[PDB]
């Protein structure tokens, strides 16, 4: 349906967030029916420069309920791998149930109307181990995928297995995803690459997730210690070994993380970013300005209200404040509990400067076809 990227891309150093509506072809999007092919371009850019290859569904996926365990087996040629996820069914409403996949564990309050699928994402592909995890046992240790995109592949397989196994009692069309800190990152990427996810809730994922690389670079340049591209490729195997060629030349990247958010605008799905203005290393002003740029794609495609942003000041990392509950309730209501509640939430309590034009030198086009 869409072409692959040129063998090589020449992108002139740009100190602002690249126009998400500007195809590498050269033509700027003016028609809705062009967006799908730009969306793949973006997906392919992320995999080449930062994430590694997000593989397709393997030749076999099979699943099997075994008590509360959903045991998912896959194979490709003679190779086979199994990974198990715990499902804790809720105590309110009737099957098939809406669910949330938690990277390791939730730090959001999940209502008693929504199932809790507990995904062992570091078990799938390790936190700080190059080529370690089920993913790499299956595909090879030398496979160029990073532990973030390999975890996201596991979420694609989790949903394949819920489509195959009504026994699990989970509506496949209403599976959310969430995580905090490192799993804010994972959950954000899972939701960006798995189109079938109904709602992503990344919490305090900061840079790589909510924040843009260019703004992290400028936060650093201004004196405050923050999670820059240069920093993030060190304590972990989250990104492909290729990412560390580019960390020092961010302005020449034909993309930024605002285009990760853009992947959520088609097919339209819920994205509430929950963030913390108090912790410097997240880059509070990056998160806000980066998100605000990402939502421009949602705005063009008339699905603005499917992308929520909430930034709150709290000393404790990953402690959900009660202040952010109405916003979380609303997004769970609309996209998981199939209720009809409004979700235009875009707020920070942060006291930094809010200047869009600093990062966004491009206009939201009127897309015809919608
Ligand atoms: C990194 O630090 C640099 C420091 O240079 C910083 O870039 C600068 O940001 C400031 C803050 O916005 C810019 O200064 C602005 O300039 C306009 C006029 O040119 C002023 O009117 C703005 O002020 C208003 O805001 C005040 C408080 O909100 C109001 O009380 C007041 O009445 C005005 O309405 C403001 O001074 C400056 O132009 C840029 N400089 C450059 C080089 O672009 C950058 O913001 C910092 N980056 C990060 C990541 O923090």
């Amino acid at each position: 349906s869409c072409p692959n990227l040129p063998a090589s891309i020449n992108y002139a150093a740009n100190p602002k967030l690249p126009d998400p509506f500007l195809a590498l072809s050269g033509t700027r999007l003016s028609k809705k029916d062009q967006w799908p092919c730009r969306k793949e371009e973006i997906r392919q850019l992320f995999q080449r420069y930062s994430y590694g290859t997000f593989p397709p569904r393997p030749e076999s996926v099979t699943a099997a309920m075994s008590g509360n365990a959903l045991k998912i087996t896959v194979s490709e040629g003679s190779k086979s791998m199994s990974f198990s996820v715990n499902i804790k069914l809720p105590s309110s409403g009737a099957a098939p149930y809406p669910a949330i996949i938690a990277y390791g564990s939730a730090s959001l309050p999940i209502p008693n109307t929504v199932a809790t699928i507990t995904y062992q994402n570091f078990e799938m592909a390790a936190d700080n181990g190059r080529g370690k995890g089920k993913f790499y046992e299956f595909y090879g240790s030398n496979h160029n995928a990073g532990g973030m995109i390999a975890a996201a592949w596991g979420v694609d397989r989790i949903i394949d297995a819920l489509e195959m196994t009504p026994a699990a009692k989970i509506d496949p069309k209403r599976v959310g995803v969430t995580g905090c800190s490192r799993n804010g990152k994972g959950s954000m990427i899972a939701g960006a690459f798995v189109d079938r996810i109904a709602l992503a809730l990344p919490q305090e994922g900061g840079q790589s997730a909510a924040g843009c690389w260019r703004i992290a670079d400028e936060i650093q340049k201004n004196g405050t210690k923050v999670e820059t591209a240069h920093q993030i490729v060190n304590g972990d195997s989250w990104f492909s070994t290729d990412f560390s060629k580019y960390v020092d030349t961010v302005p020449t990247l034909p993309w930024d993380n605002h285009m990760l958010h853009a992947l959520y605008a088609y097919p339209p799905r819920g994205l509430l970013i929950i963030e913390n203005t108090a912790i410097d290393y997240l880059g509070p002003t990056s998160n806000y300005h980066c998100a605000t740029a990402g939502r421009k794609v949602h705005e063009a495609l008339g699905v603005k209200d499917y992308f929520g942003f909430s930034q709150n000041s709290h000393s404790d990392h990953c402690g959900f404040p009660k202040a952010q509950q109405p916003e979380l309730t609303a997004f769970i209501e609309r996209f998981l509990l199939a209720k009809d509640t409004k979700t235009d939430v875009w707020k920070t309590d942060g006291k930094f400067t809010i200047d869009e034009r600093r990062w966004i030198d491009w206009a939201v086009p009127s897309l015809s076809g919608l």
